[PDB]
């Protein structure tokens, strides 16, 4: 029963690799897993079948979590076995019942603190290849465990980080606003107190930038994201890293006596403020709003802007060719800009007279207006409405993932401050092992009231 | 059966405190209440079990109404007991039936005029802690009772108050429009007739302001609203009070020879006109429209404006920093205003040339335009659509609450004019008490036709 | 069985007055009507029970049609009685069946040509008091009968009228465009050919105007609409009449040597062109579009414009009061206009500097912008979306009514050209009356294929 | 059983002509077809009943495909007959089953390569008279066959054509941008290298134009589209042809020494760029987007623009008539343009003062603004939203059709390069004909896993 194949998969691992998350498949695989587990316990009480690992080091539970098999994962996490001969195999227990009320216990053996591959760590840190990682956290124990971790200690840390980032952005804004304008950099210091404050702000800004640089580096090293996972998943890390890059380039140009550094700085500044939006994930409504913003950017703007740019460039080339210029609108950039103005409600239908045929010019402009302003923009609004109607629940699930990742990252960072002081659940005696010893587990109690059962 | 616990709750009070408004819980609690009531009546006909009150003075009916237990409340209000031995316990009666037609009577023992805690008074005057106070008024007797009170006498009073407020606002507008401009206040009177009219208008405006001041004071004293209930529920009272405050401050500044009083006055003026919207609750369609307006303000604008202000401030700081100024757009206020203009369709992409790098400026502006004008605003429209699709019935229920509160407040104010002349239902003989005396109750007849029963 | 009450209602009339269009009520009343009819036919074959009329002259069928009882009407129109003893009472017949195919006949006794109160005439010419007159025409015979009348002869007449109105509007436009400008009216004629054409156009325009005047008069006389039905139902008749009134007033002023006549004329002109939209009811898609336009105007614009005008007037009064003027924006009309400009995307936030406090002015303007431009307009778009989602089928039904009214009016007008040449259905022998004579009826054949029955 | 009627239809053809795609009709016709086929095979094994063709040359399968009978077509393509006596009549086979897995084979006898009327060719090349040609391709074999053809060889060809068209458009743009401006055409050549490049670009542009001209010609000849099918179906072919026409006219005018050629050229240029959108059908998301664009143009813009133009012309005539002009706004074109500006957010409410009555002018303008800007445009947005909600699946199906047509056209064009090298499926032995010989067919294998059957 403990035999391993070439890859190291055991019968349990094989069942897990089989499942495709179909209802019939899920029921059949769960039944087969339960039967095999019970039979093995009857045959070999001493041996542990779930502890066995494949060549990759993944247990059946971790394998199901990594592979996206929500049905098998849900079955395992909530497994209950009422057989007196083998109750140790179950993960879910009823501590007591006061009639309508009931108190249950969950195991957390490798949900939270498992040394190598914790299930939570595995789900949050996935690469999106899995079909459904958003719905995985919805199972009963994980959701409540994460919320407990959030309400206990991570919320205050997140709020502190948000406050610090706000301060940093304010310092950067003030320092950039009062930059010197006379001469070339670097600028000589003065005994003026305001100059000392300005220099202090500059130094703090640079320090924050290099800090974000190194944090992005360590994220890349630690998470070893794939190229796709780099493009599709880690948007915030990339944005913060790019902001830091702009700052560092600004420093380089500043000490290289070039004046272009301002450019870099301003971009960084702008992006910084936008990146404040990252902190909307500590709040449910605003986090869901920001998820919606992300989805709209990815889908609707991308499509609309492809088409709009095609049309704009075509009509701009036509208009510029028509123009003779015999002021100076005979430029592609100027004409593209003048036609873009129609989109923000500031279009002049008479922005030049340097042409030989007025009807052609007018016709082209009105075709452009009808195609972009009256059709494409309102069409975009419609599509946004459809998408909003569609992504009500996916946005909440993605927000829950984002918060979970935040929780895990914070909990890792503050190992030194508290390695195991903030540990979830409590150590409780559950029963007796068939060997006769006590059974002590790190359980997570839940209270549930059922009127129907009585 | 009449025994009381430490808090004073009786078995009925305990059942009421138990209910959570679940279907199974509701059915079980209603059955238990009916069984206990019948058994008690059989055991102790003389004693009254519902009259007993807890330490707080709340009866089971008032307790259910206050706590938001719609199921128990609905059961009690429409209780019918066909047992010949105990029919007095029922609240709903059939006066007669002409075949398809039937005439029923409701009791109104403490629905309307109950001295201490009337159920209507209790529901309307709630603090929103209850899960569902909007659906409570939907029960059969209360809805029809409120509509009868509205159609009988309160509608004319509401219309009169609306007319008077319109006149007041017109007087205030005319008086403010023709204010003196030469010198400092106070302004010396003249024998000109127009000046007498102006002074008359000023005095009437001040009187209205102080009246609203005192009305807000008495509302606060009487309703003793909690801090939350002050923030979340009493928007109109706050708005009228603030308008009065602006007027009073204007008077103070006017007699203090300061010229700033105009500022205060205009704000009051503006708010006054907006507060006219409060009178859309006498009309169903417009009241529901105004409820929708409230909800949109609370949710969609708040979220949108958070995000929009973040983006605007960031890009404004970036643009201002880029600007050198070597007119005078090198100000944060001016740049924020110029960028806000893009939002109302009046943005100039060439509002300054005092910069060293044009590409940076152009890129920043177009990023701002794409992020706010093309994404956020249309996104907002989409979200408004979703919300509208969602709040069709909640808005009607909230309007019904607003009208109910108006009815109760009016009915209280005009006690002197008619303490009990306008009382709902009529005194009718229903049957005979088990003691053999007549049973006289203030009943509210209803007519209902049922073809199925025959 | 033929006895009449004080109002003249017979048992059938009484049943009809009973029905409330509930499913149980409908089934029970239909069953009772059928039983009473069969029993009466058995008792008194010679007498006719449906022919009997109440004091008002309305038969049970016409009474049901007028009162809005769709269930009873549908039962009567499609009544089939397979009893050999009494088959004459049925209105629907099967001429033959070729297996899957079947051919049915409908009676049309008083659906189309009934002298006093034809059912079609009665439904189309209703006053909207009936709960559902839109769904009435959906019954099987009436829909197909109306479509036959449309496809046979009325479509060409409608197209001809549309062409003539287009010509009239073109003549009016051309004549008004080339009006004289030198002096006061009336203008002396000239031998110039263009002047003769201009005068011809003027005369034709006046003739069309007086024609529409008299047509509106005769409509009012004939239809005797109630005050409500005048306000709520006959929009097109009112609009055409008002256009004619403007034209006639223009003539009066023109021969009264006043120059103001132009004003009147232009209004008429404008309304004329808009009234061309009336001819979108000959086409399904455009007719439904125009119905939607009507509904939006009635509901969404009305509500929005109430609120918007309140806000605009309030903020305009505030701004005007703030202004000192020590150009000349110190007018209520100018300020209201400048603030309305914000709504069409042309608002200037710096349209005056004649004030003492800039912060107050700016704050007021931005409050106005946020309340009207960012909330109310987008809110309106959302509400329009909800309404569109709601009125998909009602618009089609209302279009069908509009077309039906057009058909009836046309068919009445052209009695002289063809009194009975264009009559629907054909005279066919159906069977034998119990007296033994032939049964000849004006039937309307239909073909229907049913695979299930076989 | 093989007897033919006057038109040549056999009993199978008659059944096919009978079907109306109703569920009961579909089941009954499929059962009758199967019974007749089995009985005929039992009676006449040697004869082939499906091979028989009507006078038009269409077999029952091709007849069903052409006529739009999706039910019969689906039955035939997936027919399975497990009777040992006659298994040859079936089209769908199970090669093997490994438990949960199964491998099926489809016949492709005349789905792909049938000489005269291939089913795929027939469905793609339809004239839209059929009720549902979009859903036809959804059947199991055709969808997978088309996707295989796409993934195998046509995708690269499509990408190559897209690249070539992009290059052509770039060459045309560059050549047109640098056109000579001094004198009249034709322009004398110069030894300047840039002039040689310009001439090369001109020649290549003309060659592309004449190529598209001839391709449109051959399409018209080959497909022999009907007048309707020309108006309703072949939009892209028409657009490319019109672009070529503009180019050719430009050449004609250029060598005719006329200067107007530029006009033609620019139009062609513009349309060229827009026609790049045709290549969005190689990508699913963008193809569906472009289908939505098409539908919106056809429905919503058409209706909106009818109504909007009516209103604009009416109010423009009114305003122009009011104007006296005693600059020069007394023109219909200028006034129509100024009023259209209100639509793109650039309307001036004070664009002239040459009138005698200001109130009339203001009233007309505000009526126009309210009717077009506040009602019609937002109404349009709402309608777009409804349409988007409605056409989610139809757009995907139409995209699949467009891609299928592209596949077929490409596969026809490259017959010379590979007549039968790229043929779908493979030749496999299926069984034995009743004559005892082998049965070899061009089958298309599919793999399907079913857990329920086991
Ligand atoms: C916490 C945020 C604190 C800063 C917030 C806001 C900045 C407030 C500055 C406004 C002062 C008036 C402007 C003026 O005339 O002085 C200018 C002097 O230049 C400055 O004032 C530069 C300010 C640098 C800020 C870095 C903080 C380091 C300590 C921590 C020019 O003269
Ligand atoms: C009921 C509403 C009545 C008011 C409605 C409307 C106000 C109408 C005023 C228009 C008059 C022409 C302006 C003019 O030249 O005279 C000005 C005189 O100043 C005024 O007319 C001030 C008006 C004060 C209104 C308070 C009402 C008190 C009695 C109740 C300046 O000279
Ligand atoms: C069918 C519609 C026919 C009209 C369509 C269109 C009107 C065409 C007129 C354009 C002519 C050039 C303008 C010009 O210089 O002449 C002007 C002469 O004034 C006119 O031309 C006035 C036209 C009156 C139209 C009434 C039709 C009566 C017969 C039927 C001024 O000199
Ligand atoms: C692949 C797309 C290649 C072209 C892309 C882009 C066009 C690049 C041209 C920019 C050059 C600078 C402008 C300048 O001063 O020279 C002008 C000379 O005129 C031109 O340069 C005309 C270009 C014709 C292009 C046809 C390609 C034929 C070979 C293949 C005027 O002096």
């Amino acid at each position: 029963i403990s035999a391993r194949d070439s890859v190291g998969n055991t019968v349990l691992h094989a069942l897990v690799e089989v499942a495709d998350n179909t209802v019939d498949n899920t029921k059949f695989v769960t039944s087969m897993y339960n039967e095999i587990l019970i039979l093995g316990a009857k045959l070999h009480p001493t041996l542990k079948l779930e502890e066995i690992t494949n060549r990759k080091g993944l247990t059946p539970l971790a394998l199901a979590a990594s592979s996206g098999k929500i049905g098998v994962l849900a079955y395992i996490l909530q497994r209950e076995i009422h057989e007196p001969e083998c109750r140790h195999l179950s993960r879910k227990f009823t501590e007591w019942a006061y009639g309508p009320v009931h108190s249950s216990l969950y195991d957390l053996s490798c949900i939270d603190t498992c040394e190598k591959n914790s299930v939570l760590e595995v789900i949050a840190y996935s690469s999106s290849e899995t079909p459904n990682r958003h719905d995985m956290l919805l199972v009963e124990p994980l959701n409540r465990l994460l919320q407990d971790k959030w309400d206990r200690f991570v919320k205050r840390i997140f709020y502190f980080n948000f406050f610090v980032y706000c301060l940093y952005m304010i310092i950067f804004t003030a320092a950039a606003y009062y930059r010197p304008v006379e001469g070339l950099p670097p600028y000589k210091l003065k005994n003026t107190v305001g100059d000392y404050f300005r220099v202090t702000g500059e130094i703090l800004s640079v320090s924050g930038g290099v800090y974000f640089f190194f944090r992005g580096i360590q994220y890349f090293l630690q998470r070893r994201p794939s190229l796709k996972s780099l493009f599709v998943d880690s948007y915030s890390e990339i944005l913060f890293f790019v902001q830091s890059l702009f700052m560092l380039v600004s420093v380089v140009l500043y000490f290289s006596q070039r004046k272009e550094y301002v450019a870099s700085m301003v971009f960084s500044l702008a992006m910084g403020w936008t990146n404040m939006l990252y902190y909307t994930r500590g709040f449910q409504q605003m986090g869901i709003y920001a998820v919606m913003i992300e989805k709209m950017i990815l889908r609707d703007l991308c499509r609309f802007m492809f088409v709009y740019l095609v049309f704009l460039f075509g009509f701009s080339t036509a208009v510029v060719t028509l123009i003779e210029d015999g002021n100076s609108y005979n430029s592609l950039y100027s004409t593209c800009l003048e036609l873009f103005k129609f989109t923000i409600g500031m279009g002049d239908l008479e922005f030049t007279e340097n042409y030989d045929f007025k009807a052609v010019f007018i016709i082209l402009l009105l075709a452009y207006v009808i195609l972009t302003y009256i059709l494409l923009l309102n069409m975009l609004i419609a599509l946004m409405g459809e998408t909003v109607n569609k992504i009500a629940q996916e946005s909440k699930n993605i927000w829950k993932l984002q918060r979970a990742i935040t929780i895990l990252d914070t909990e890792k960072s503050f190992l030194k401050c508290m390695r195991k002081a903030f540990r979830s659940g409590k150590l409780l005696q559950v029963g007796f092992t068939p060997d006769g010893k006590d059974d002590y587990r790190w359980c997570f109690r839940v209270d549930e009231v059922n009127w129907t059962t009585w």
